[PDB]
């Protein structure tokens, strides 16, 4: 470590803490910026070459985290806890958990080239008939077609080709990360990623959540799945099982937007899908930036910087060049470079993409004059529901025309149930997904799932709350949770589903913050310096506060809460509820070890 970069003397009290965390905090920007600017320039180019940059520049991160961490513990280890400020603790807290940085040099370069090594794997796997990569290719594939066997083709290639090769790293990578945590006290990993949420009754609180939700997502699965019987016939639907996992319009059936094409409950009305005017209109990724950007500005919120515009890389790049696609929003902790990677599409569901995003990148923008410590959001689903509220009003048929993105709409029952279908389809849909992902993980880390169970209770959870199952037989050697990016980029998933319940608390916070007065779902918060102010009092406290005292200053209660998704919802919830009564539908999937067959010369797809 240099020189200038060692923790040197303070005094053992809380006066000389203060000193530390100063001095901390000028060396930690610079180790932290070469280490997100080395993950950059592997992440927008992928190579060899980029991932032994990288490597280096986080075994430097590591050296760093350990030595400022041993002599927050020299020096504070036994009266930090009772010290008068409470920033001051929280940045102490941090400092001395060290994570991978417990792990002996030998084992930090395992770990690092593990995480290296799984990144490849899955940004680069294609599919061959010449081969179709994920983005843009197969994902085009799983949102348009609405062939039975190309689907197939394209959800059994991409799961094979990524999943497969990184099943062997993973295990490796457990067994590694258990082993760092447990040196700063956790069991394992998975007990250090809930700690997070600074709540003993974390997992609890979660389930007594999706228990009420649960209902919701029932009605919207057997409602699209008679749609998708209609289309696609007996033989490929069961009824009363679940649905083939290609079919929902996404690589992960993790939200169903892409298909509402098929199950618009009233055709008659506007066509609620604005990509066909984006493209006739000749927006391009940059349009959309800007776009979501002056919705931030008319909330008295900042724009983007100009390091921002001209740091990211917000398409695909033509060189052709192999890249990490996944739509990620970065943080250098210099103050001046934040910066969004994505291979941005001209679509609907991406403009909802870049929202959020940029919704990342705001937070950035508002709390980069705090320590670097606490330069997070109170926990990580309010980082990632800023930018989806902001979407939330943006996907209003009276947005979107204001807009130029939709010839007016009339305000009629039918219109609002096309409306809220159109959203539960996003955001109903995704819940099971959200919440099951790190159930699996969980278990992967506690050890209650072996190497020898990974697909197996991957499909046991997959099946129990999407009610789906795998288009084509899979066995132990498939490794189907590999081929979902957070799972070789060891992004935590538990976030997204605490953000999809929070950005409805927000959204009504908000909107009657703003003075809006109508149903909840037919708020638009643009133009409201009132709710900006309201939104940015959140987005500057970073970690500094305990999340339920800053949420109970957003929006009342210091609680997640499912009420205001549910009121958001609920004359799509009533709607969903009296047509599957009619049609004599059976709620949830009892049988639950059907799988559909093969369709006839798969795959002679030629
Ligand atoms: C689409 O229409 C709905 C329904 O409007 C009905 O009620 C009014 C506006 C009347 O013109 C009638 O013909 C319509 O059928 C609008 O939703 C309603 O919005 C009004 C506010 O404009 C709401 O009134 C307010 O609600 C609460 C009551 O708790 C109070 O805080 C306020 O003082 C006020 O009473 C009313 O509740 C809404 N009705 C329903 C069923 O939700 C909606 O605004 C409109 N949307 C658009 C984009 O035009
Ligand atoms: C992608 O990364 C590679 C490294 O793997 C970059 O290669 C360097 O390119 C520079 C600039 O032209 C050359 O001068 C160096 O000699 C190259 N280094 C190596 C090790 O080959 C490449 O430039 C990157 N591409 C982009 C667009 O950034
Ligand atoms: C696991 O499955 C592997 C390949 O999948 C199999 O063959 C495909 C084409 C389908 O027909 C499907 O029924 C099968 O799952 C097999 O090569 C392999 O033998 C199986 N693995 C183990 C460990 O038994
Ligand atoms: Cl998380
Ligand atoms: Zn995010």
């Amino acid at each position: 470590l240099d020189p200038g970069l060692q923790p040197g003397q303070f005094s053992a009290d809380e006066a000389g803490a203060q000193l530390f965390a100063q001095s901390y905090q000028s060396s930690a920007e610079q180790v932290l910026f070469q280490s997100v600017a080395a993950s950059w320039a592997h992440d927008t180019n992928i190579t060899a070459e980029n991932a032994r940059r990288q490597e280096e520049a986080a075994l430097l991160s590591q050296e760093f985290a350990e030595a400022w961490g041993q002599k927050a513990k020299e020096l504070y280890e036994p009266i930090w806890q009772q010290f008068t400020d409470p920033q001051l603790r929280r940045i102490i807290g941090a400092v001395r958990t060290l994570g991978s940085a417990n792990l002996p040099l030998a084992k930090r370069q395992q770990y690092n080239a593990l995480l290296s090594q799984m990144s490849r794997i899955y940004s680069t796997a294609k599919v061959c008939l010449t081969c179709w990569s994920l983005d843009p290719d197969l994902t085009n594939i799983l949102a348009s077609s609405r062939s039975y066997a190309m689907l197939l083709f394209a959800w059994e290639g991409w799961h094979n080709a990524a999943g497969i090769p990184l099943k062997p790293l993973y295990e490796d990578f457990t067994a590694l990360s258990n082993e760092a945590y447990k040196q700063d006290g956790f069991t394992d990993t998975g007990a250090y990623w809930r700690s997070w949420y600074n709540s003993p009754t974390f997992e609890d609180d979660l389930e007594h959540l999706y228990q009420q939700l649960e209902p919701l997502y029932l009605n919207l699965h057997a409602f699209v799945r008679r749609a998708l019987h209609r289309r696609y016939g007996d033989r490929y639907i069961n009824l009363r099982g679940p649905i083939p996992a290609h079919l929902l319009g996404d690589m992960w059936a993790q939200s169903w937007e892409n298909i509402y094409d098929m199950v618009v409950p009233f055709p008659d009305k506007p066509n609620l899908d604005v990509t066909s005017t984006m493209l006739q209109q000749g927006w391009q990724a940059t349009h959309m930036f800007r776009v979501a950007e002056e919705f931030f500005t008319s909330l008295e919120l900042s724009p983007m910087p100009p390091e921002f515009w001209e740091g990211s890389m917000l398409e695909k790049p033509a060189d052709g060049r192999e890249v990490v696609c996944h739509a990620s929003a970065w943080d250098f902790y210099n103050r001046k470079d934040f910066r969004i990677k994505q291979c941005t599409r001209v679509t609907m569901d991406q403009l909802s993409t870049v929202h959020h995003e940029m919704g990342h990148i705001q937070y950035y923008l508002q709390y980069k004059d705090l320590p670097v410590s606490l330069r997070r959001g109170a926990n990580p689903g309010f980082h990632e529901a800023i930018g989806d509220v902001l979407a939330l009003s943006v996907s209003t048929p009276e947005h979107l025309h204001k807009i130029g993105l939709l010839d007016r709409v009339t305000n009629d029952t039918e219109s609002d149930i096309n409306y809220l279908l159109k959203m539960a389809l996003e955001k109903i849909a995704f819940l099971p997904f959200g919440y099951l992902v790190d159930q699996w993980r969980w278990g992967v880390f506690s050890g209650r799932t072996p190497p020898s169970r990974y697909n197996f209770d991957w499909w046991y959870l997959r099946t129990k709350y999407q009610g789906i199952c795998p288009p084509v037989t899979r066995n132990e050697t498939h490794f189907d949770a590999g081929a979902k990016f957070h799972v070789p980029n060891v992004t935590p998933y538990i976030r997204y589903f605490v953000s999809f319940v929070l950005q409805f608390q927000f959204h009504e916070a908000l909107c009657k913050e703003a003075g809006y007065e109508g149903p909840l779902h037919q708020c638009d918060i643009y133009r409201s310096t009132k709710a900006g102010a309201k939104l940015r009092k959140v987005l500057r406290a970073g970690s500094s506060r305990p999340w339920q005292e800053v949420l109970k200053d957003m929006v009342g209660l210091d609680a997640l809460d499912a009420q205001p998704l549910l009121k958001y919802f609920q004359l799509v919830t009533q709607w969903l509820q009296e047509q599957n009564q009619q049609n004599g539908e059976v709620l949830g999937w009892p049988e639950y070890q059907w799988h559909p067959p093969l369709p006839d010369n798969y795959p002679e797809g030629i």
